[PDB]
């Protein structure tokens, strides 16, 4: 695999969004991965509606602002036959009744692929597919205050994740501890968090924060 990857430079990634206080991280991670695969297919980057997923993908197993799973979102887009654009179905950060309109659908998928639970397999998928939806243990104050550098939390759990995010690449930089590799991760807490809304999460450190434990992407 390459030593560094960044799908933003290939046009695969929309700007950082903000989920607000709604527990809709799974919808932002899913739209991010579908934005990437739709761009891969059509050459057009179109921001997708997280509110569409929050309001409408309950029958696939999601629970709106109380949480959800990216794979359930991908299943919804397949079952539903479409997904509306962000512009047509904007984000309200609260659960409401479903308002999907097929006339404004701009994305589809035919299922999803679950990556094996190893960082080596996540690296291969990131290098060859595009941005990948992942779940991480983000439940630590160090994650809230992250400013720059490679994020490493000694209390992070590799098995108990609470937050869906999007791996858009990976790379390296020299560090004091010589733990130099990172996953380049797009969050959904706005631009003021982290590095413009991004975090470099420790890579190849025993599946830090569980980043390779629930990785997947839609098939387009
Ligand atoms: C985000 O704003 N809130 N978190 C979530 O929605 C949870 C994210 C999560 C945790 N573990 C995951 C594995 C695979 C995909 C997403 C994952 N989701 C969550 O708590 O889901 C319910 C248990 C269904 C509520």
């Amino acid at each position: 695999a390459p030593r560094s990857v960044d799908w933003r430079e290939k046009g695969y990634v929309t700007p950082v969004k903000n989920q607000g206080q709604c527990g809709s991280c799974w919808a932002f991670s899913a739209t991010g991965a579908l934005e990437g695969q739709m761009f891969r297919k059509t050459g057009r980057l179109i921001s997708l509606s997280e509110q569409n997923l929050v309001d409408c993908s309950g029958p696939q197993g999601n629970e709106g602002c109380n949480g959800g799973l990216m794979d359930y979102a991908f299943q919804y887009v397949q079952d539903n036959g479409g997904l509306d654009s962000e512009e047509s179905y904007p984000y309200e950060a609260t659960e409401e009744s479903c308002k999907y309109n097929p006339k404004y659908s701009v994305a589809n998928d035919a299922g999803f692929v679950d990556i094996p639970k190893q960082e080596k397999a996540l690296m291969k998928a990131v290098a060859t597919v595009g941005p990948i939806s992942v779940a991480i243990d983000a439940g630590h104050e160090s994650f809230l205050f992250y400013k720059e550098g490679i994020y490493f939390e000694p209390d992070c759990s590799s098995e108990d994740m609470d937050h869906g995010v999007l791996v858009v690449g990976y790379g390296f930089e020299s560090t004091e501890s010589d733990n130099n590799k990172y996953w380049l991760v797009k969050n959904s807490w706005g631009e003021e968090w982290g590095m413009g809304g991004y975090v470099k999460m420790a890579k190849d450190r025993r599946n830090h924060c569980g980043i390779a434990s629930a990785a997947s992407y839609p098939t387009v």
